[PDB]
């Protein structure tokens, strides 16, 4: 099996270098590669460089 946290969602394509405030830019938690594990909401960003829990760059 494989569950996120709160805020993450899985993806099939999805580096582990993951999206946050700082960034903002991408859609996904990232997109220099396809990793099959739990990445932000399709619109979202891990609040902090390593947070548990994913908001909007509205919100930010």
């Amino acid at each position: 099996n494989f569950v996120c946290p709160p805020g993450q969602t899985f993806q099939t394509c999805a580096s582990s270098c993951p999206k946050t405030c700082e960034t903002r830019n991408k859609l996904v938690l990232c997109d220099k590669k396809c990793n099959q594990r739990c990445g932000c909401i399709s619109g979202t960003v891990l609040k902090s460089k390593d947070s548990s829990e994913c908001v909007h760059p509205s919100k930010c």
